[PDB]
Formats: C-alpha cells, sequence, structure tokens
C-alpha cells in the first residue's frame, strides 16, 4: 500500500493549461479591458481570482462569452496578472508595482497583493 | 524581477478539483462500461496522451460524451482521475494492476513508471 503525492503534477498541468491558453485551445471567454482583449479559461481566472470565481458562479454571467472589467483598470497590470496566474511567475518592477498592486486588489489576489506590499517594503 | 510563488500551481489544481466537484464548467462526460464522470476537457488534456489525442481530433474534439473501452475498470479511471485533478495516487496491491492498466490506456507515463516501481518494491 502506497499513497503517493506527485510533487511536479500541478506545475505541469499549470503549463499544460498555459500551453492550451497560448494556442487559443478551449478557451471559451474575452475579458475587456479598456484598449486590451484578453482569451482565457473561465476555470483558470476561477481558481486563480476572488473577482472572476464571484462573476463566473453568477448563474446569470457563467456562460457569457465576453466579460467587461472596469475600464479604469490599467490593462498592462491585467496582462501581467493573467500571465501570473498561468506560470505561477510575476513579473514585478518599479515601473509597474502600483499599478499591479491595485489590479489584483480588484481581482481579489491576496498573495500577490502582499507580494506588492513586501516591493514596496523593500523598495 | 521574475518572482516565483512556488504553491501557486497546486493551489489552482485544488481549485479545479472543487469545480469538478460542484459541477461548476465541466464539458465532457466519459463513461467506462456503466459508470459516467464529469470534466473539464483541458484537465484531461493536460493529463493524458489519450485524452489529449482525443480531443486535437477533427472528429472527436467537439463531443461531450466519451466512451471509454469498456474494459476498463471503473474504479481504475476514478483512481486516475482523482490523480489528475489532485497529485496523489491511490496505490495498493488490490489495485495496482489495474491503476496501472488503465494508466497505459490513458497514455500517463509518470503513473505507469510509479506502478512498475511499486511492483519492484512488492513483487
Ligand atoms: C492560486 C491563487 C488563488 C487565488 C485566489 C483564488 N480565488 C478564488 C477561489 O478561491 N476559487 C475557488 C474556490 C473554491 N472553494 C471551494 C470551497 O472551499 C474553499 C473555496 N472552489 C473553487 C474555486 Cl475556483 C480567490 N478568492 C479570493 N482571494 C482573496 C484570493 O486570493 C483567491 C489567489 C492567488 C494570488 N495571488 C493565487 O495564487
Ligand atoms: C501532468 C501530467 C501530464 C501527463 C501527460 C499529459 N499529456 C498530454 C499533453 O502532453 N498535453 C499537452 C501538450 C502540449 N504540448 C504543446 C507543445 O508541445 C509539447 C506538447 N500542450 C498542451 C497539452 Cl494539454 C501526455 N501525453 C502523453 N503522455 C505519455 C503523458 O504522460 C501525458 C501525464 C501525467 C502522468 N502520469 C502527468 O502527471
Ligand atoms: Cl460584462
Ligand atoms: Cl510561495
Ligand atoms: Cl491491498
Amino acid at each position: 500500500d502506497s499513497q503517493i503525492q506527485f510533487t511536479r503534477h500541478a506545475s505541469d498541468v499549470l503549463l499544460n493549461l498555459n500551453r492550451l491558453r497560448s494556442r487559443d485551445i478551449l478557451t471559451d471567454v474575452v475579458i475587456v479591458v479598456s484598449r486590451e482583449q484578453f482569451r482565457a479559461h473561465k476555470t483558470v481566472l476561477m481558481a486563480c481570482s476572488g473577482l472572476f470565481y464571484s462573476i463566473f458562479t453568477d448563474q446569470l454571467k457563467r456562460n457569457l462569452s465576453v466579460i467587461n472589467l472596469d475600464p479604469e483598470i490599467n490593462p498592462e497590470g491585467f496582462n501581467i496578472l493573467l500571465d501570473f496566474m498561468y506560470t505561477s511567475r510575476l513579473n514585478l518592477r518599479e515601473g509597474n508595482i502600483m499599478a499591479v498592486m491595485a489590479t489584483a486588489m480588484y481581482l481579489q489576489m491576496e498573495h500577490v497583493v502582499d507580494t506588492c506590499r513586501k516591493f514596496i517594503k523593500a523598495s
């Protein structure tokens, strides 16, 4: 009898999900943020964001193919967070930290927000 | 910077499992002899050579129901489906052969190799 945990399995799943996203395979929503559109998998968005979890749990919104976010959100900040969702890697820089932080607050992504606070503390 | 979040992928996978448990955004039913299992095509493709082949095939990719070989043990399938969504594999002497054969059919090499390791440790 053995109960085995595969330590790299989740990362490899995420990599494959990102591969699918990159190829537009099984993507089921376009997120619109002012001057940019972004394609994604609803399930991944739900998995990574309190806002998207709330949006797509709502049966009136669950099957929408387009979601318009607040047009005051910085699209670059959104793009950085979308990339993070699919890779575990966060491209934080002095030139984007404030935008990433505010976007992560809006998306309800607490660990990123806290990481931004740590970046600010060390700056 | 590029900050790496070591627990992110695991947390995504567990949230996907929660969505599967609640039947949220599942898009396929897998039939194994008398038994049915709902899942997300994206996760199946991410975890299985067989499902990746099926859902990249022009003729099968838009199917909402996939019938597996009825010779597959549904318990074996359930164990592998749970593994896909959790990274945890329930292996014991009374299920090893069924799990291994199922993993071969599903084209899940790491699980097959782990089964061979279990045989080395126990035969
Ligand atoms: C991996 C990761 C996730 C989040 C992150 C994801 N969600 C949404 C979420 O939990 N969704 C689901 C929850 C559940 N359940 C079932 C019942 O039991 C508990 C909840 N089931 C399915 C789904 Cl899809 C968040 N909601 C709020 N806040 C503050 C967050 O931070 C996150 C943030 C970051 C960051 N940074 C991150 O890396
Ligand atoms: C995490 C995990 C995965 C597998 C596992 C998954 N796939 C399917 C697969 O590769 N899918 C994708 C591949 C690609 N790319 C694009 C760029 O070029 C390279 C291929 N893009 C998107 C997807 Cl979805 C497998 N196919 C064959 N064989 C033998 C396997 O073992 C697996 C098995 C196990 C186990 N056990 C496991 O834990
Ligand atoms: Cl909308
Ligand atoms: Cl971490
Ligand atoms: Cl046993």
